[PDB]
């Protein structure tokens, strides 16, 4: 939880479409 937490769970999300 925190700056670092917040940037990987948007790469999650974009690696999910891909």
């Amino acid at each position: 939880f925190x700056f670092d937490t917040l940037k990987n769970l948007a790469g999650k999300v974009i690696g999910a479409l891909t």
